């Protein structure tokens, strides 16, 4: 575990990330994409080897010794809110289950369903507080990636809000 379990933003290409392992915002069926996705197969295209997956889990491939968590959260074009909700809270289980089983001391992590998946909404908050209720139990240091400049500010206060 991390000494003292934190959370942070960068707003930076998670392919750049600083951390022990790295969470792709995954389609079910384990091709390139778009956005963070798309970043993740340029890094590290030997993970997507075997990498489909349900929506709502995670599935984790090596890149040598590095672990990307593939996580598919809902395409809310295609799910209700109430069903979406459901299986973006899971996915981020998932993920927490992963982290925890790989025995990380860091983690970098997207938004899950705030892209090409979010139905044309703003979801940051829904995302955001599913992953704090997935990860909170964990004891690995948190590192959460965007690209929106008011995104960072709003997922930074959320973060201090808490401390
Ligand atoms: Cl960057
Ligand atoms: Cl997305
Ligand atoms: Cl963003």
């Amino acid at each position: 575990g991390a000494m003292a379990p934190s959370y942070r933003v960068k707003r930076m290409d998670i392919a750049k990330n600083d951390e022990e392992c790295v969470v792709n915002a995954a389609n079910p069926r384990g091709l390139p994409g778009d956005g963070v996705c798309k970043a993740v197969y340029k890094k590290w295209p030997e993970s997507f080897k075997n990498s489909a997956t349900p929506v709502g889990t995670a599935k984790t491939v090596m890149c040598g010794t590095y672990p990307v968590i593939h996580a598919v959260g809902p395409n809310f074009s295609n799910y209700t809110e109430s069903e979406g909700d459901r299986e973006l809270a899971a996915a981020y289980r998932e993920v927490a289950k992963e982290v925890t089983r790989l025995g990380v001391n860091s983690v970098a992590i997207p938004l899950l369903s705030t892209g090409v998946y979010s139905g044309g909404k703003d979801r940051l908050t829904q995302s955001l507080n599913h992953l704090f209720t997935a990860m909170d139990s964990t004891d690995a240091d948190v590192v959460i990636y965007c690209r929106d400049k008011e995104w960072e500010k709003k997922i930074s206060e959320a973060i201090q809000m808490r401390t």
